[PDB]
Order: C-alpha cells, then structure tokens, then sequence
C-alpha cells in the first residue's frame, strides 16, 4: 500500500467533503433550520481541522461557514470582547470577493445591526463601545446622535433593520448555493436519490 | 427545491462519509498515526450527530470507531468509573460480528490486559475493582493471585501482553479495512489521484 497516494485520496475526499458541508450550512442558514446548522458547522469544522493546508478556493468556503456562524448567532451577546456581528464585518471584509453594491449593502446592514442588537438587549453601554471601535476616525454622525439620546425605535433603524441585513445576506447565501449545488459530492448524492424515485 | 429529496441526498452523502471515515479511522489506528487518528474520530463523531436514524450496517461501523478509540485509550487511566479497555470489552461483546476464534482471542486479551494496565500504572486497587466487575461469579483463579501478591511481571502477562493484545485488533482491523475499502467515497477519490499520476 502507498501511504502517500492513500493520504492524497483523503485530502480529494476532505475538500469533497468540505464543499457538501457548505452548501449543506447554507440551505440550513437559509431555510431557518438551527439544529442542522449547528450540527453541519461541528461537521465542518472537524473537517476543516482534519486538513493541513487548504487552497484560496478553499479558504473562501471555510470563511463563509464563518461569516454565516457569526450572523446566526447576532442576536446572541468566547475567546475576545467583540460582538458576533462585528466578527462576521471582519470576516466580510476579508473574504476574496467581488466588492459590487451587494457588498456595501451587506457591510453597512451589519454595521448598523451590530449597534442595533446592543439596544435592542438594554446594553447601551455595550452600543457605545460597539460604535466607537466600527467608527474610529457616513452614517457615523447619525449613529452617535441616536446611540447617545438611547433611540431604539429611530427610523433609521426601521429601514435598515435586522430582517433588511438577513433578507440582503440570505440573497448572497443564494448565489453561493447556486454555485457550489454542482459540486462532486451533493450531486452524486442526489443521482442516487433520483434513481429511487 | 423539493426540501425532502435534499435531505435524502445529505442522508446518502452522510453515510457515505461515515464509511470514509471508519476507513480513515482504521488505517490511522494500524499506522499508529495518534493525531490523525484523534481528528479523523473527531470528524466521524461530528457526521454521526448529523445523522437522525442509522442503518444496522452503519450501527456496526460507529461500534468499531468507538471501540478502537477506546483501545487507543487503553494505557490512559470520563463519564463513568469504567476503564477504557473495559469500556472497550463492552463494545466488543455488543457488535454485531461473528464469535470466531480470534473474537474469543481479543475479547481474553481485553479482559486481562485491563486488569494489567492497572498493574503498570502502580494502580493495584484499581486492577482490584477491574478484576472483580470483569469477574464477579476460566483465568480468574490465576488473575487473582497475581493482583494479590502484586505481581505485575508474570509470565502470563508477558504471553497475554498489550502487543499481542494491539496484534490481534490490527488483524482484525485489517479485515474491516479490506471490507471498506471498496466503499464509494474513497474509490472516487484514489481514482482522481490515479487519473493525475
Ligand atoms: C476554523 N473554523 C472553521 C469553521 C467553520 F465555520 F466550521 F467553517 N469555524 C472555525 C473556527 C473559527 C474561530 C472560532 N471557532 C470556529
Ligand atoms: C456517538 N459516538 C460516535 C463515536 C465515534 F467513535 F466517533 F464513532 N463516538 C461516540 C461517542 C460515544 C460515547 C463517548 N463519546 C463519543
């Protein structure tokens, strides 16, 4: 046996294994289902772990499993002070993508919701902190006016709400699902399925 | 999108992935790889949680990935006051396979080398507490008077030792690996590696 072509097939099988768990975190995300999306991102960050080296397509994957962890638990709120939706603009800003108007859109939703979600929980204290490290240096004279005077229902806040951030990430979501629902593993899956039925 | 024929092909992909990983798991385990073996079982706990419903089949595979994480165990040495060689001997006795001469063989093995590991370890009133829960109504006369008179090297268990019980699991191995090798997952993926060299 040749350990070093046996560990090669293991690595094609992660990165299969890897592209299924996306698309697989995705339709949860999309579809509402916690439970699975907590199940399906164990899966894939065991898989993750298992690899030694991973290439740029494969780094923009494990990002978007990170990104979409981050935004599912918003609302909630580990080893830093940041919020979850400041850690998901982080990982936004990073990921190897086209920055189109979907991009800005997506980007200014989460900074505005990582304010939002502060107040909407009582911690105004939290908003605060929260501001000044997204805003050190557009809406920022807007924000500080509406955080200091402790305006949870501001209209500003109404036109770029929660739902507004989750319906424009959702249709980013959707995009990702179109292109990764060709991939080896879902589709041989579902050849089978279809030859069931 | 018919959201009950997606499920069915993540239910087909995350039995196909179990098979690859149980494979994964074995030659891990015979190779004495300890951390790929420790993330690869991470990896096959994490798709097994995923799974709602399981198969006799596949309730077979879990069982041997449980069972040699277990023997991997052995020398250390959780939820229960049990050792892992006699956490081991449970699984061992409750997996659906034939009761040939070499179950008999390791199953004696188990037995006496959790009682041995003790000894080793300087722990003779837990060697003391193992012999009597693997024992408690053929080498029981003789085990006895070695735990008492704290004999930790008897030439039975230089016969029955820790080798001869690892040999006997890696032939037994190597039978599940011949079994699973032919399994989905992994001959598409020697194939690409085949197809590049
Ligand atoms: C490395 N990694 C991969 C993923 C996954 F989302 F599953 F893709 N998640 C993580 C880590 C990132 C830091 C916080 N803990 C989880
Ligand atoms: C359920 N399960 C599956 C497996 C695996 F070995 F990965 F196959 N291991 C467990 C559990 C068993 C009880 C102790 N903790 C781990």
């Amino acid at each position: 046996e040749d350990a070093g072509l046996v560990a090669e097939a293991e690595a094609v099988a992660a990165g299969w294994m890897l592209d299924f768990l996306c698309l697989s975190l995705c339709r949860a995300f999309r579809d509402g289902r916690s439970e699975d999306f907590r199940r399906t991102r164990n899966s894939a960050e065991a898989i993750i772990h298992g690899l030694s080296s991973l290439t740029a397509c494969q780094l923009r994957t494990i990002y978007i499993c990170q990104f979409l962890t981050r935004i599912a638990a918003g609302k909630t709120l580990n080893d830093e002070r940041i919020t979850p939706l400041e850690s998901a603009l982080m990982i936004w800003g990073s990921i190897e993508k086209e920055h189109d108007k979907l991009h800005e859109e997506i980007q200014n939703l989460i900074k505005i919701q990582a304010i939002a979600v502060c107040m909407e929980n009582g911690n105004f204290k939290e908003a605060e902190e929260v501001f000044e490290r997204i805003f050190g240096d557009p809406f920022k004279s807007k924000l500080l006016m509406i955080i200091s005077q402790k305006d949870t229902f501001h209209s500003f806040f109404q036109h770029f709400s929660y739902n507004h951030m989750m319906e424009k990430i959702k249709s980013y979501v959707n995009y990702v699902l179109s292109e990764k629902s060709s991939t080896f593993l879902m589709k041989a899956a579902a050849k089978v399925v279809e030859s069931k039925r």
